[PDB]
């Protein structure tokens, strides 16, 4: 019988426990998807030139030339953390769990619905119409995770949801020489077409299966089993001055009181230790050879061009600068009853403190004369190439063999869960928009779309676009998320941070009146670890 | 910085055996995992490799 219902809702976060104090977290998740007939009929390349914005001299970065395929298709990405877990979720996961191992996932689609619009409008239900759908079960096409543009599913469970159109990025070749406003002409600013070596024209229908769903049928994906290395739900505080042993107080001081400090009663060349300063006497905590190197300068906001055009240099952490920003809609956490077009924005400010102070940098001349004078200094205030904005920090580097680092922070609810590697013989040590990398052929994009459903009047061999009837369809997503994770202990005589409502945000998470309801953002390594 | 407060005794943190001038305490053999140390070194810089 068409009329049966052949699928359940079900977003209830499963919390099974385990022995040895691990913890099966385990998110089903459920959402309407409402999917619009694609308004291109066909595959269609465009390329994109804001060649007026970025002419006027100065304005490089507004640059976006780029080329791109866009399609009949529909993704349905899960891929970001709101989809799956609420804020109280979230909670407990933050303030209970310390490590985190991404185990498996699934997905499917039931109870789909198809109907066809006429003339005041009249809507009308189609039993012959069927939803397209296919699943990348070998990841052939271009990987495009829609956490990046902030278009994955809509983060609250009750509201419906669309997927985004889908499109891919073909090949460009873009040339664009930096100026200043002041520059004296046009600088060169040209697209020189594409390269005809590496043109790469998938299609859905040529690379994958597509089933039928015909309004009365399931799609069902099989378990995925990831192989992430784990995240760490702690962050470090030990920057390279607090590892190792500390010096020994000779005098401690004799009375309370938080002016009163302490005092190393040796003098400043007659202490002990080991330093790399291998020409000058002077032991300090500045200069005692620490056991490595904790995070690392990279050139701030550095730009680089390949031949499909200039972009910003990435950077691992950092205390304005390095800490991601991220810009979201009313389905992705803003208050959704405001007006306007303007999205809202935050920077999450980490604790991951392994960044650095470009300010306080310096370097000095190799003799190290201690009051050392101004010749024989490079300070951040010191100009590059007589241009009094830039300092040497802006092109320093100090990656190296001696530097360590830590994985990228989760943050809910607008972050990415997982990303595929990249397929290079060297493969990057981290990725930047999500925690748990992927090693092997990580979940099938699901790919959705309308069958034509075209009228009597059609024609192939004319060269118009062919008459749909107008016609859209709902269909119900469900999905299961299945991680394993490892509860706190409390090693420490104090407590650590705890993430609480508080009188601050108390009419913050819970809705309003006018029905409009907003996520907010929320840290994710709250405890601190000892680093060594 | 009250995020990365961390205040650790020993008491609260590890066994304690009190000996009383008459015992002795000894530790299980711990077992290493270290990649080796090579007790010669290199004399070829790039100038003079092939």
């Amino acid at each position: 019988g068409v009329g049966i219902s052949t699928g359940t809702f079900n977003n209830q976060t499963e919390f099974k426990f385990l022995e040895n104090g691990w913890v099966e977290i385990t998110a089903n998740s459920s959402r309407l998807v409402h999917l619009n007939m694609p308004e291109s009929e066909n595959y269609r390349r465009v390329v994109v030139n804001n060649m007026d914005k970025t002419a006027v001299n100065g304005n490089m970065a507004l640059d976006d030339i780029h080329a791109q395929i866009v399609t009949p298709w529909s993704l349905v990405d899960a891929n970001a953390w709101g989809v799956w877990f609420n804020p109280g979720d979230w909670q407990l996961i933050v303030n209970t769990m310390s490590e985190l191992h991404l185990v498996s996932f699934e997905q499917e689609i039931f109870n789909v619905v198809l109907k066809t619009v006429s003339e005041t409008k009249v809507y009308n239900n189609d039993l012959t119409a069927s939803l397209m759908v296919a699943l990348d079960s070998n990841n052939t096409m271009p990987f495009t995770p829609a956490a990046m543009r902030s278009e994955t599913l809509g983060f609250y469970p009750w509201k419906p949801t669309i997927p985004t159109p889908w499109r891919y990025y073909f090949q460009w070749d873009r040339t664009l020489i930096p100026s200043h406003t002041g520059t004296s002409g046009t600088p060169t600013n040209i697209y020189h077409g594409t390269d005809p070596d590496d043109v790469q024209f998938y299609t859905i229908e040529n690379s994958v299966p597509v089933h039928l769903l015909r309004t009365g049928d399931e799609f069902a994906t099989g378990t995925f089993f990831f192989d992430c290395k784990p995240c760490r739900l702690t962050h470090t505080w030990q920057t390279n001055r607090a590892l190792g042993l500390p010096p020994f107080l000779n005098s401690l001081p004799q009375s309370e009181g938080a002016t009163n400090f302490g005092d190393i009663g040796v003098q400043q060349d007659k202490r002990r230790g080991v330093t790399q300063m291998g020409n000058t006497n002077y032991i300090t905590e500045a200069t005692i050879m620490r056991p490595a190197e904790v995070g690392y300068s990279a050139p701030y906001y550095s730009f680089e061009a390949s031949t499909q055009g200039p972009f910003k240099t990435p950077i691992a952490a950092g205390r304005a600068d390095g800490n991601p920003r991220y810009a979201f809609g009313r389905q992705h956490g803003q208050k959704t009853t405001t007006t306007g077009e303007t999205p809202e924005r935050f920077t999450y400010i980490a604790h991951q403190d392994t960044g650095r102070y470009p300010e306080g940098d310096w370097i000095q001349n190799i003799n190290f004369n201690l009051p050392v004078t101004n010749d024989n200094v490079l300070l951040p205030t010191d100009p590059i190439g007589g241009k009094t904005g830039i300092n040497y920090t802006n092109i320093f580097n100090t990656y190296g063999p001696l530097t360590a680092l830590n994985n990228v922070p989760p943050v809910y609810p607008n972050g990415q869960i997982w990303d595929k590697e990249f397929d290079t013989d060297l493969k990057p040590r981290l990725h930047v928009n999500a925690p748990f990398v992927c090693q092997n052929n990580c979940p099938g994009q699901l790919f959705v779309k309308v069958a034509p459903n075209l009228t009597n009047e059609y024609d192939p061999d004319a060269s118009a676009n062919m008459s749909r009837i107008v016609t859209y369809s709902d269909f119900w997503w469900k999905g299961k998320l299945v991680f394993k994770a490892k509860l706190r202990a409390s090693h420490t005589w104090n407590p650590i941070q705890q993430m609480s409502i508080n009188v601050d945000n108390q009419f913050n998470y819970v809705p309003s009146n006018i029905g409009g309801m907003k996520i907010v953002y929320e840290k994710s390594q709250l405890a601190p670890r000892k680093l060594y």
